[PDB]
């Protein structure tokens, strides 16, 4: 492996995302002239607020995987005050942006990228890891407009926290409680997103969002790709075992089955030409 980089290796630049405890900066490395998104971390506030746990399983998820649908963690370093995380650099940034954009999808796009997102959800699923905190702003789009999934600090690491209120699943609400249909609700919302333009789940503040969830207290345009609304109304399902994709559901082959998927080819999504916006 090569030497251990350090800030002096790098131009930064512009600022790709702010968290609670981080901001992520474009920063081009000097004898390569490469691009990455580097996640800055200070030590002393991580510290003081208890999210070492959060910091830690994200270097250590984004490190264990290996996928083209997943932002990469390229190397690590840090400095008196600071922890540095070199990540994939996803130029088109956020799914969020697109959705804004344009509205909302036409069934084509829909459909190629929720095939993308079921893809890499089976990819993490398969290595026993939930993502916990999955919404548009975490799905970033690369320079060729495939997505990349990033912000993995929250996920856990199959054998305490709720995510962004939207998407949050019942038996959160009902439980402390998680699992890959948590992943898979968050999907239902997110394709009824991009054929909806906005999230099944609006209210004037928190609590009544979670009220609609709970209740399941949410409908459907009359212009919903009927497909479309069969699955999300197969994966918006109260009882987290009737998911489709989830275990007891028995997995993501019935899942990549429904009509809706009719004309994906799976194997090589990555490797298509994602349809135009
Ligand atoms: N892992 C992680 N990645 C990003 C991030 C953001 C933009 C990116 C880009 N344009 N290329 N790569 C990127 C990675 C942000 C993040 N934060 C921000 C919001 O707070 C939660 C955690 N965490």
């Amino acid at each position: 492996q090569p030497r251990k980089k350090r800030p002096e290796d790098f131009k930064f630049g512009k600022i790709l995302g702010e968290g609670s405890f981080s901001t992520v900066v474009l920063a081009r490395e000097l004898a390569t002239s490469r691009e990455y998104a580097i996640k800055i971390l200070e030590k002393r506030h991580i510290i003081k607020e208890n999210k070492v746990p959060y910091v830690t399983r994200e270097r250590d998820v984004m490190s264990r995987l290996d996928h083209p649908f997943f932002v990469k963690l390229y190397f690590t370093f840090q400095d008196d005050e600071k922890l540095y995380f070199g990540l994939s650099y996803a130029k088109n940034g956020e799914l969020l942006k697109y959705i804004r954009k344009i509205g909302s999808f036409d069934e084509t796009c829909t459909r190629f990228y929720t095939a993308e997102i079921v893809s890499a959800l089976e990819y993490l699923h398969g290595k026993g890891i939930i993502h916990r905190d999955l919404k548009p702003e975490n799905i970033l789009l690369n320079e060729d407009m495939h997505i990349q999934i990033t912000d993995f600090g929250t996920a856990k690491v199959l054998s305490s926290f709720v995510g962004t209120a939207q998407y949050v699943s019942p038996e959160l609400l009902t439980e402390k409680s998680a699992c890959k249909s948590s992943d898979l609700w968050a999907l239902g919302c997110i394709i009824y997103q991009l054929v909806a333009g906005l999230p099944p789940f609006r209210a004037g503040n928190e609590y009544l969002i979670f009220q609609k969830i709970i209740k399941l207290e949410y409908d459907f345009p009359e212009k919903f790709f009927p497909k479309a609304r069969d699955l999300v109304e197969k994966l918006l399902v109260l009882d987290a075992t009737k998911r489709l994709g989830c275990e007891e559901m028995e997995g993501y082959g019935p899942l990549k089955a429904h009509p809706f998927f009719e004309s994906v080819t799976w194997e090589n999504l990555h490797q298509q030409t994602p349809p135009k916006l």
